[PDB]
């Protein structure tokens, strides 16, 4: 689809067998999830934003489908105010920014 | 133009007579720029992200050309670690997602 801005580009995602609700959000270089379980092996992280950086679990290789769109990427999982769906994400997905 | 999401999405603007790089952010309600001393009133204001909170100085109805686009709006200046474009000023040059 063409997503317009005047409103924060939510999408549903299904990721682990859950819907949830996530922002595509094209200053993240990497896909940030608030707190949850995941299944198989994770390794302890750090992710910095504009107020700091907060510890994650990174999960590779974890299939998400976003929008209806399939993707199989690494997802980080931590305190973070808002599920952001990340570049390495929105490039699987076929996203691009046009104006 | 069309912006893949490989790398960031940096581009040039023109703010206060002055030239930038500025990431074209769809996960930013609000645009944020590293500290620029510009002239006119503002106002305090608090934002936060990944990490918490910073503080910056909001100031309203500023002009920045991105990438030979005009749009008028807030901009949020502060110790921010990169230049933001936000919501508020995508909109205004017509930029979506699309996949
Ligand atoms: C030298 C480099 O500095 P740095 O490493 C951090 O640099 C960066 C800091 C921020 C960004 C942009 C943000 N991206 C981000 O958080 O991405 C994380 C995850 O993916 C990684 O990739 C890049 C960083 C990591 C995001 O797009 C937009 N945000 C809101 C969303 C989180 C929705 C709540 S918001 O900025 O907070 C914000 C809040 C309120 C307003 C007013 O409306 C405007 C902007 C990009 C790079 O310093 C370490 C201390």
């Amino acid at each position: 689809p063409q997503i317009t801005l005047w409103k924060r580009p939510l999408v549903t995602i299904k990721i682990g067998g859950q819907l949830k609700e996530a922002l595509l959000d094209t200053g993240a270089d990497d896909t940030v999830l608030e707190e949850m379980n995941l299944p198989g092996r994770w390794k302890p992280k750090m992710i910095g934003g504009i107020g700091g950086f907060i510890k994650v679990r990174q999960y590779d290789q974890i299939l998400i489908e976003i929008c209806g769109h399939k993707a199989i990427g690494t997802v980080l999982v931590g305190p973070t105010p808002v599920n952001v769906i990340g570049r390495n994400l929105l490039t699987q997905i076929g996203c691009t920014l046009n104006f």
